[PDB]
């Protein structure tokens, strides 16, 4: 053939950053 020759950190506080329902099932970016 042709031969070419040339992040965001947070905390576990309840009102600020809480884990939503089904956190064990859906975990990651869309979890908190």
């Amino acid at each position: 053939k042709m031969v070419v020759t040339l992040v965001v950190t947070t905390i576990l506080e309840s009102p600020y950053v809480m884990m939503k329902k089904n956190h064990e099932m859906l975990e990651g970016n869309e979890r908190y």
